[PDB]
């Protein structure tokens, strides 16, 4: 089998809306672990994301909700599901809807640390590409994450 709870770090994500995943941005998101209980319908996440340039550590709790879906509280309200998962990697697609209630469909490839599988992040951009999300809304977190380990 397949396990889903571990250590996962974010290399990539893609936005409909590119306010929401610049420098600083709520959806610039340095993933650090998610774990699914399912015995109580709940995942783990902890993550890292940037305000005014310094790293910000946030763990949140999401329930489990109707099919493979998730709901979770974080700038707005999200609803997010594991679209796709293998040994070195899952992409998590997200709706998040913000306090402005302006809505914005996300993708974020994430893995076990730094050295990206070309395989995985193929299935990375086409799920983008069929989310309608443009590859110049891409951006390369790998490459930004300066955060703690
Ligand atoms: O890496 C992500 O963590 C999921 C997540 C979802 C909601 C809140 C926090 C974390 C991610 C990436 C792109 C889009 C959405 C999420």
């Amino acid at each position: 089998p397949f396990e889903l709870s571990g250590k996962w770090i974010t290399s990539y994500i893609g936005s409909s809306d590119l306010e929401k995943i610049g420098e600083n941005a709520p959806f610039q998101v340095f993933m650090r672990s998610i774990e699914f209980d399912d015995k109580e319908s709940k995942v783990y996440l902890n993550f890292f994301s940037k305000e005014n340039g310094i790293c910000e550590e946030f763990s949140l709790i999401g329930t489990k909700q109707e099919g493979n879906t998730y709901d979770v509280n974080y700038a707005g309200n999200n609803k997010f599901v594991v679209s796709y998962a293998s040994e070195t990697a899952l992409i998590i697609s997200n709706i998040n809807v913000d306090e402005e209630g302006d809505k914005t469909i996300m993708t974020g490839l994430l893995g076990k640390g730094t050295d990206i599988e070309d395989q995985d992040l193929e299935k990375f951009k086409e799920v983008t590409r069929e989310n309608g999300i443009p590859e110049e809304n891409i951006v390369n977190i790998i490459e930004r994450d300066d955060c703690p380990a």
